[PDB]
C-alpha cells in the first residue's frame, strides 16, 4: 500500500451530495461530461451514488446522467460511460472527519479529486495532502 487505511464510517446505501469545504461547492457532472462544483443545491447534476468494488475502493456515479466520475492520464476529471481503471478511487477518512478520494490508477502520485474555491476542478498533480480542496463531506440528498 502507498496510503493509510483509515476509512470513513458510513455506507453506500443511499445516494449523496459531495460537498467540498474549500469553497462550499457540490461536486457536479453535466450530461456532456463537464465536471465542476456549484453552490446551487437545487442543481440536478450533483447527486452521486457510490459503490465499493473492494474495501475502500469506490466508483462514484452520477444518478442523473449515469456517468462514472474518472480521472484521465493528465489528471483531469471526466465522465466515463462505462467503468474502467480510471473510475476507481481510494475513499479514505481525513483529519478524522472528511472523506478524500485518491485516483487508484495514479495512487503513487497522490492525485486526488478536488475543487478550488472558484468551483473549478483541480488537476491531479496540483492536489496533495493538506489541502482543503480535497476534503469532502457526503451529504444526504
Amino acid at each position: 500500500h502507498h496510503h493509510h487505511f483509515n476509512l470513513p464510517p458510513g455506507n453506500y446505501k443511499k445516494p449523496k451530495l459531495l460537498y467540498c469545504s474549500n469553497g462550499g461547492h457540490f461536486l457536479r457532472i453535466l450530461p456532456d461530461g463537464t465536471v465542476d462544483g456549484t453552490r446551487d443545491r437545487s442543481d440536478q447534476h450533483i447527486q452521486w451514488q457510490l459503490s465499493a468494488e473492494s474495501v475502500g475502493e469506490v466508483y462514484i456515479k452520477s444518478t442523473e446522467t449515469g456517468q462514472y466520475l474518472a480521472m484521465d492520464t493528465d489528471g483531469l476529471l471526466y465522465g466515463s460511460q462505462t467503468p474502467n481503471e480510471e473510475c476507481l478511487f481510494l475513499e479514505r477518512l481525513e483529519e478524522n472527519h472528511y472523506n478524500t478520494y485518491i485516483s487508484k490508477k495514479h495512487a503513487e502520485k497522490n492525485w486526488f479529486v478536488g475543487l478550488k474555491k472558484n468551483g473549478s476542478c483541480k488537476r491531479g498533480p496540483r492536489t496533495h495532502y493538506g489541502q482543503k480542496a480535497i476534503l469532502f463531506l457526503p451529504l444526504p440528498v
